[PDB]
């Protein structure tokens, strides 16, 4: 390959500084078999106008190559139309002034999984080398704003696996260097096992005689329970929560003291996480990437953050937090005690149908900013000292003001919200919610009658149309799954896990087919308690469904 442009060489350190912060074009070129095969339509270039406008400096471009080969051994030819598609999307990004990182993505487990017992490691190496030679050839003449990343989250359980991941980095470096063009001075992102901080620290080794400018990329989706909505965890922000996060990043940095580091994916998704906890978490994560000189890139699958059809960011507070890391954020406080028998959140003003409208006081973590103004979502700035007062860290809304937004009898649902403008940092949003205890169309079912598939139960949402968690208890008191949640306090004991065991959609709460098969195996009627926000206690805002055996 021969290039006719110029190339502005950049060090890995300067590249990693320049890309902070990044955003992922998730579930697109990484979707299988085609870019519109999952939830997102065909990629359109205005999507990158929105990303640029929000303050991101870079776009990570996950690409899954598995379903775009037109031959197998020994050439492993990639469809030139797919290589052209990847090339053109990269051009969409860099022509708007955004840096790019492009990779090999779900290939990692679809065919390149070195941990499977039947894996032919020779063929994996061979196909991987051909793939990166062809990618590197097609992309050889891209500017220095385009970096290459070895492979996404490669499955890796043992040090023997970790040597094979090191070999991936070497095969990759050799392929792109033979491809030529500008690749010898192109910034690259090398990877460790599962892209996990500990596996990387344990087994990653710099490729001998490396000459590309290089950075290490890892992903961070901890703590599991909050990020994946496991075991009823719906809070984040205690001293130990922060210590676990700060430690995980610091032990990684402590093993790679002079290596530029890219945090290539993270996300407390607005779809499943509670906002006040989510904002404390994103705030603390950004603070920690700044402590340990890491550049973060948020994961967004198309439904998490940006709506690409409208340009609306579903969670504007998180985006502000991530794109303005030099600024201190004032945040709504929230319960962070797992032993607390009630959970509160200053990201919300909650009112129950059929109760009187009362004053509501929301504690905030001001972090030495001042409150400048508040504005509702209809465009009205509220009147300070009439519509709200400030006392210390507390923001109080009087009952007479709130009674202009809801009453004892108005319908349950989402009402206007309030955007709080502070001296500096992000502008948090307080969502008014009129809520009641949801009802279900059905209260029991035989498990035998409804197996082979998920169980969808129609529901009348009354307030937030989201599920917080599901408790599952056999008739004799044994937990349906995961006995160890008995140590997780009043809101965690006997609770089950999002997507694995339960879900929800617009009209239904859902028990998965695996959940149903667990009941049949237990041989015992099981009570499912669907639990909703607010989590004022363990029973009030909840409804039961019994699977019979
Ligand atoms: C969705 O479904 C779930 C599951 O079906 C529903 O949950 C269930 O709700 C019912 C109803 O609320 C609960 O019943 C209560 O149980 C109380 C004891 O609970 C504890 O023990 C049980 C049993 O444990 C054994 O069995 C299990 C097998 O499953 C074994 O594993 C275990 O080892 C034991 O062997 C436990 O199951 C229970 O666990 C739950 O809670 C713990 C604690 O957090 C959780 O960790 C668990 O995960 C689980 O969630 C717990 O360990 C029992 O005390 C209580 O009986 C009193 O109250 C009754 C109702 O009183 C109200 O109504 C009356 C009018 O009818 C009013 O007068 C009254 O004031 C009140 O308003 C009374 O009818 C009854 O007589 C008892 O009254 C006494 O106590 C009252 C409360 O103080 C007093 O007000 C009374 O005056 C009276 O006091 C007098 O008597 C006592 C005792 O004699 C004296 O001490 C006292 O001094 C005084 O003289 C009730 O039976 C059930 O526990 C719960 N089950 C589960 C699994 O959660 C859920 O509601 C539903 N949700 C929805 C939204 O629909
Ligand atoms: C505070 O309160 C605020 C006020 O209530 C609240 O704001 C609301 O926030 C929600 C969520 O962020 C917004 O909902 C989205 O609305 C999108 C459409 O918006 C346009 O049309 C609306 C109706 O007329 C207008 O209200 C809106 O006007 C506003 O915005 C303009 C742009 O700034 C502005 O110019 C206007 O003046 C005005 O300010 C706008 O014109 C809608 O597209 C979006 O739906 C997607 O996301 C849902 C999940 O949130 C999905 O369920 C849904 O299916 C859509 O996702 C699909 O499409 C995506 C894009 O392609 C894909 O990536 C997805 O995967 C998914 O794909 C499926 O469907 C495709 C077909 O569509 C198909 O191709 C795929 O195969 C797949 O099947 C969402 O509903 C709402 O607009 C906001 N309201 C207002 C008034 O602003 C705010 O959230 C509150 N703040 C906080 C912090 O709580
Ligand atoms: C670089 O990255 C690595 C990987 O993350 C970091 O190493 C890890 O550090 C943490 C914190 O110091 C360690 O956690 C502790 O683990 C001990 C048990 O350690 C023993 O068992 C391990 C399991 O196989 C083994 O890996 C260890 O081997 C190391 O240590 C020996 C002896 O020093 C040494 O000879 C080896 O060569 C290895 O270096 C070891 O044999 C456990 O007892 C601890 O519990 C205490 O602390 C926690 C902290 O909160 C507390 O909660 C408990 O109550 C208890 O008080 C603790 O969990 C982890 O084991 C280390 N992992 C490895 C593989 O070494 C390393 O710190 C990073 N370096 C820098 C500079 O940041
Ligand atoms: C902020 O708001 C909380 C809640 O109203 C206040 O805490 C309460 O203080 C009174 C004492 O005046 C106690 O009786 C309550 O039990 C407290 N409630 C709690 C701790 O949840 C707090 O004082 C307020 N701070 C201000 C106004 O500066
Ligand atoms: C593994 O694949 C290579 C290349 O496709 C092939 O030559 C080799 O014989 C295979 N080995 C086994 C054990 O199947
Ligand atoms: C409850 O029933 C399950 C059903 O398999 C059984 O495994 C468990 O031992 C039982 N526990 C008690 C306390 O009865
Ligand atoms: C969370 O904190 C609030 C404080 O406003 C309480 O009212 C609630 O019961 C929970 O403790």
């Amino acid at each position: 390959a021969n290039c006719t442009g110029s190339f502005d060489a950049i060090s890995a350190s300067d590249f990693v500084a320049n890309i902070n912060p990044g955003w992922n074009l998730g579930n697109s070129l990484d979707a299988t078999p085609n870019e519109d095969s999952w939830n997102n339509p065909t990629v359109q270039e205005s999507t990158f106008d929105y990303v640029k406008a929000a303050g991101f400096k870079s776009v990570r471009l996950p690409v899954t190559w598995t379903h775009h080969f037109t031959s197998e051994s020994p050439d492993w030819t990639v469809d030139p139309k797919w290589l052209q598609r990847v090339s053109d999307v990269i051009d969409m990004i860099t022509s708007r002034g955004l840096y790019t990182i492009v990779n090999v993505h779900h290939d990692s487990w679809e065919w390149a999984d070195v941990t499977k017992s039947d894996a032919n490691i020779t063929q994996i190496e061979q196909k991987f080398e051909k793939l990166w030679y062809q990618i590197g050839t097609k992309l050889a003449c891209k500017s220095s704003m385009v970096a290459f990343e070895t492979i996404n989250e490669p499955p890796c359980n043992t040090a023997e696996d970790g040597a094979k991941i090191n070999k991936f980095n070497e095969i990759f470096l050799r392929a792109i260097n033979r491809a030529g063009g500008f690749n010898a001075k192109r910034v690259v992102n090398l990877v460790g096992g599962g892209m996990d901080s500990v596996k990387t620290s344990q087994w990653f080794k710099t490729p001998a005689n490396i000459t590309n400018p290089w950075a290490l990329q890892f992903h961070f989706y901890s703590p599991y329970d909050f990020i994946f909505s496991a075991w009823g965890k719906t809070i984040w922000g205690s001293d130990s929560d922060k210590s676990e996060l700060d430690s995980t990043l610091g032990l990684l940095r402590g093993n790679f003291t002079d290596v530029p580091i890219v945090l290539g994916e993270f996300d407390a998704s607005p779809t499943n996480t509670e906002p006040a906890a989510r904002w404390k978490y994103h705030d603390y994560l950004i603070r920690s990437t700044k402590k340990y000189n890491m550049s973060p890139i948020i994961w967004d699958n198309g439904l998490d953050h940006l709506d690409r059809s409208s340009g609306i960011w579903r969670d504007p507070v998180s985006i502000e937090i991530i794109t303005n890391g030099n600024e201190t954020n004032s945040l709504p406080d929230s319960t962070v005690d797992t032993s607390a028998p009630s959970q509160s959140s200053s990201a919300y003003i909650y009112h129950k149908v059929g109760t009187e409208v009362t004053d509501q006081t929301l504690p905030f973590i001001f972090n030495d900013n001042t409150l400048v103004s508040i504005q509702d979502s209809k465009g009205t700035t509220l009147k300070a000292d009439t519509d709200y007062t400030v006392s210390g860290s507390n923001i109080t809304f009087p009952a007479s003001f709130l009674s202009t937004y809801y009453s004892e009898t108005s319908e349950p649902g989402l009402l206007p919200n309030f955007t709080l403008k502070f001296s500096s940092g992000a502008s948090p949003v307080v969502q008014l919610v009129q809520w009641d205890t949801p009802t279900l169309s059905k209260t029991s079912a035989a498990a035998s009658s409804i197996s082979g598939s998920d169980l969808s139960i129609p529901i009348t949402w009354k307030g937030l149309p989201k599920l917080a968690t599901v408790k599952a208890l056999l008739n004799n008191g044994t937990y349906l799954v995961d006995d160890f949640t008995q140590w997780f306090g009043p809101f965690g004991e006997a609770r089950t896990t999002y997507s694995n065991q339960w879900n929800w959609d617009d009209k239904n709460v859902i028990l998965t087919q695996a959940t149903v098969e667990a009941v049949v195996a237990a041989g015992q009627d099981t009570v499912f308690t669907f639990e909703f926000f607010p989590r004022v206690d363990t029973t009030t805002n909840t409804v039961n469904f019994t699977l019979t055996v």
